[PDB]
């Protein structure tokens, strides 16, 4: 009936990781940019019928760790490794989110979505197909978001979820 | 690429025209117009599949229900939408289900139940009685609220994949 899932937040400096949290928990848009040190939050939210009590950790962009990062990587469930569509440099980044994540869980088959956020933004320097190439290499969904309009905020977490529900069945 | 014929139905003023544009505009409308019948098109990605969504918005007036049977029998999915805040909405759902099963011919029609409004404070239909009905029918039930876009995408792509299963 419920269950917790324990869901962590990865991505560059500036990609939204926490408007995209703070518009799933909080349903508003934050303008501001304040750096993450790290946050968790909880959410009750039913996804296909099953109560499920969402434990989501909104981790620091800042580069240089080395630092509580193995820690959560071990404990986290699912993993929504976000970029921003008008960022290349946080595109490029994915591949060594996607490769610590797998190195720490030692496998292979970790639950994991790919974030293109920001898709408000008529400022693209990543294509969709770019990315959907990438995450089809990896085996994962992709998912365009906007923790602006909360286009796909849903959905990304939802899909994560069900990423994690098929891993332990 | 898959088009997907949905129709979204229920009572005057519960939200149909402002849900459907919140997914197509990205925006949520302040005002009342009410609908005589519209239809929108969205292409969106969902679980990896292009879908083109062929949306019908129709009327909550009695009064603009002449193509009420022919959209019944096209329709291949169905938001059942009332609000939260208004019971008798909720009780309305019952001529909606009832209709669209006798217009398709069919105990297994793809429907959701939408208890739309849910930003508001002002709740009469609690979240128990709407679960408790949506699981009496065999039907998904989910929240949502055109104001915040909470449940919207969650309300259509449901939809889409209850189509998915049916076919
Ligand atoms: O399933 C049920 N849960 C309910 C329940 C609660 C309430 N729980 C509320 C969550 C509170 C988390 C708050 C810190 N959670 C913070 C958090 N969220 C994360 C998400 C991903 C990864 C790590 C974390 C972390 C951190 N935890 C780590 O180990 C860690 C490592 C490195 C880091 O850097 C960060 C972290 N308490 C219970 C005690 C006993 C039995 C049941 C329960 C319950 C009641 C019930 O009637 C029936 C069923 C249930
Ligand atoms: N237009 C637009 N702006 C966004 C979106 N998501 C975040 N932003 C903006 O980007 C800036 C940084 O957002 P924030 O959510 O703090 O990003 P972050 O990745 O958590 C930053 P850190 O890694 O230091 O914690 C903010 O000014 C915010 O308003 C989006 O989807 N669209
Ligand atoms: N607070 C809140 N107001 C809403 C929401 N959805 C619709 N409204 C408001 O309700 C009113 C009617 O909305 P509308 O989308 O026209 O409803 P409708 O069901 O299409 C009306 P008709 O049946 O005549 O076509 C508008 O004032 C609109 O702003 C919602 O989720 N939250
Ligand atoms: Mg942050
Ligand atoms: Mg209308």
């Amino acid at each position: 009936g419920m269950t917790e899932y324990k869901l962590v937040v990865v991505g560059a400096d500036g990609v939204g990781k926490s408007a995209l949290t703070i518009q799933l928990i909080q349903n508003h848009f934050v303008d501001e940019y304040d750096p993450t040190i790290e946050d968790s939050y909880r959410k009750q939210v039913v996804i296909d019928g099953e109560t499920c009590l969402l434990d989501i950790l909104d981790t620091a962009g800042q580069e240089e760790y080395s630092a509580m990062r193995d820690q959560y990587m071990r404990t986290g469930e699912g993993f929504l490794c976000v970029f921003a569509i008008n960022n290349t440099k946080s595109f490029e980044d994915i591949h060594h989110y996607r490769e610590q994540i797998k190195r720490v869980k030692d496998s292979e088959d970790v639950p994991m979505v790919l974030v293109g956020n920001k898709c408000d933004l008529p400022s693209r320097t990543v294509d969709t197909k770019q990315a959907q190439d990438l995450a089809r290499s990896y085996g994962i969904p992709f998912i365009e978001t906007s923790a602006k309009t909360r286009q796909g905020v849903d959905d990304a977490f939802y899909t994560l979820v069900r990423e994690i529900r098929k891993h332990k069945e």
